[PDB]
RNA sequence: ACC
């Protein structure tokens, strides 16, 4: 039995000055009017979060768990992984990664400066030689943007981010980067959710649904997952990494990282003051995503067995889970789900919201998204991935000296291209703004899973065809759920309604077309929905030539 | 902060 955290009373402090909202939002004040509703989480609310994630865990495992873990270790044993060289690990450091306390930053790391390389040499040697001394961490509040929600308390408190010095972060990669690239896929196979594009995720869920004689589905998410992860879960994570075939030196670093960093340690705020002690997942270590996903998978698969879920097909992404299985009748389904939740709760993975069984695929939300349905160019049902557009619209209106929301618009257009809210609202706004700026042909960054991809706005039609298919330009007759949710979100943020967007889009389309070239292709393909007499849209040659593999894997 |  253990407390997730203990605290000294020292504040969780900010890094520098927190971003200020301005009196005019010139890029987004034609998108929506209720800018008062759009806020960024700050260190100010960090103490409120701290309180909500500090609690006593008392975990109890059973034979279901023991049996699943056994099978996972076995599957792990088929993996061979290597150390990264110090230098390879250095080059995987993101360009703005928070600098070391020891006199260098990401720039020096990525260029293999001598002082940075030498410091990292001594960090690595010290990991091989001291398997015990706790490694210090910094605790920080995440800054992210949401729309106020009266129901859910108004403003969400900032999540807590916990990470070690840059020098240690490089070492983590040396020991574990290769494992992060191989282990989840080896132990989960098709259940590993991170490997799928939106269309592929959709295809997978539909496939799973059609395979059952009488399907039932549900989603699950753990409340404050990192805080629920126990010291023992983390040692079990090690035992799973150690089941791979590894060179001896990696075994030793992995063990030291586990005991000195991953299982816990002292936390300092940005001012250097002792803040607390952690006995749970540090979100910010290399193993955050792999560890979350695997430990979620272990618990959830064991809980399925404990609950009597028949013929489970799982999709797991971090602490986000969908299970599609054979219905045993709604009465047993409901009982089985309570047993599932009970087992997860024993396993120290308690729910934010209790799960419930569903028998219609539209009604299952996971990873903030859900499958919906519309009609394609030949009048066939077409399934696609959508989500509540509230957060995307709020982020679309985050505009400060330090931050442009244009990249946000782009990321949503790519990921959610077939949706009614992207097609009618975000595409219309994006193209209008860039045209008026005369920056249509300037490349933008599309950010995904921490990676960044340079995209030209005028290549979107090819990109969208490749990622979502040509159907993405002719979806119509969207679902009641989706029409309702979109209209409501637009009202809530003070944006024009869909019919006004349709009028704006007509004019955006005509302006694009009038420019000829790739712009006119954007107009014809991306806004064929806006005109009375549809055009016949044919496969784009450039789309065949595209390889977008890495974007969603 | 990590993916
Ligand atoms: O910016 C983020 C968001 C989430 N997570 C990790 O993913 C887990 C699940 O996140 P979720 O969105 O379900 O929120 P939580 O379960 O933390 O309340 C977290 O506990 C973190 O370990 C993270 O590392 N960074
Ligand atoms: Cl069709
Ligand atoms: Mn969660
Ligand atoms: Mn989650």
């Amino acid at each position: 039995s253990s407390m997730s955290y203990s605290w000294t009373g020292a504040l969780i402090t900010p890094c520098g000055p927190e971003e200020e909202k301005l009196p005019i939002n010139p890029l987004s004040n034609s998108l929506l009017r209720y800018h008062n509703k759009v806020y960024c989480t700050t260190s100010k609310s960090a103490s409120q979060r701290a309180k909500k994630v500090t609690f006593d865990r008392t975990q109890v495992l059973d034979a279901h768990y023991d049996s699943v873990l056994k099978d996972i270790k076995l599957a792990a044993s088929k993996v061979s992984a290597r150390l990264l060289t110090l230098q390879q690990a250095c080059q995987l450091t993101p360009p703005h990664s928070a600098r070391s306390k020891y006199g260098f930053g990401a720039k020096e790391v990525r260029s293999l400066s001598g002082r940075a390389v030498n410091h990292i040499k001594s960090v690595w040697k010290d990991l091989l030689e001291d398997p015990q001394t706790p490694i210090p961490t910094t605790i920080m509040a995440k800054n992210e943007v949401f729309c106020v929600d009266p129901a859910k308390g108004g403003k969400k408190p900032a999540r807590l981010i916990v990470y070690p010095d840059l020098g240690v972060r490089v070492c983590e990669k040396m020991a574990l980067y290769d494992i992060t690239q191989k282990l989840p896929q080896a132990v989960m196979g098709a259940s590993y959710g991170f490997q799928y594009s939106p269309a592929q995720r959709v295809e997978y869920l539909l496939k799973a649904w059609a395979e059952k004689k009488d399907p039932m589905g549900f989603s699950y998410d753990t409340r404050h997952f990192d805080s629920t992860v126990t010291e023992r879960d983390i040692r079990t994570e090690e035992s799973i990494y150690q089941a791979c075939s590894l060179p001896e030196e990696a075994r030793t670093a992995i063990h030291s990282l586990t005991e000195r960093l991953y299982v816990g340690g002292p936390m300092f705020n940005s001012k250097g003051q002792t803040c607390g002690y952690r006995r749970c997942r540090a979100s910010g270590v290399l193993t955050t995503s792999m560890g979350n996903t695997i430990t979620c998978y272990v618990k959830a698969l064991a809980a399925c067995k404990a609950a009597g879920i028949v013929a489970p097909t799982m999709l797991v992404c971090g602490d986000d889970l969908i299970v599609i299985s054979e219905s045993q009748g709604t009465e047993e389904d409901e009982r089985n789900l309570r047993a599932f939740t009970e087992a997860m709760t024993r396993y120290s993975a308690p729910p934010g919201d209790p799960p419930r069984p569903e028998y219609d695929l539209e009604l299952i939300t996971s990873c903030s998204s859900n499958v919906s349905v519309a009609l394609g160019p030949r009048g066939r049902r077409r399934y696609y991935l959508t989500r509540d557009p509230t957060t995307p619209l709020a982020r679309a209106a985050w505009e400060t000296v330090r931050h442009s929301p244009i990249n946000s618009w782009l990321g949503n257009i790519i990921q959610y291209a077939p949706t009614i809210w992207v097609r009618m609202v975000l595409m219309t706004h994006f193209f209008s703004i860039l045209m008026v700026q005369d920056t249509l042909d300037q490349n933008l960054n599309f950010e995904m899973y921490g990676s960044v991809y340079s995209v030209n706005p005028l290549d979107l039609p090819a990109i969208i065809e490749r990622l979502h298919g040509l159907d993405a330009f002719s979806m119509h007759t969207y679902s009641h759920h989706e029409l309702t949710r979109v209209a409501s979100a637009l009202r809530k943020l003070g944006a024009p309604p869909l019919r006004v967007w349709k009028s704006r889009a007509r004019a955006v389309r005509a302006s694009l077309i009038s420019r000829g070239g790739k712009a006119a292709v954007c107009g014809r393909y991306l806004f064929n929905w806006a005109v009375k007499t549809k055009l016949k849209l044919t496969p784009l040659p450039e789309a065949r030539l595209l390889d977008l593999s890495s974007w969603f894997t």
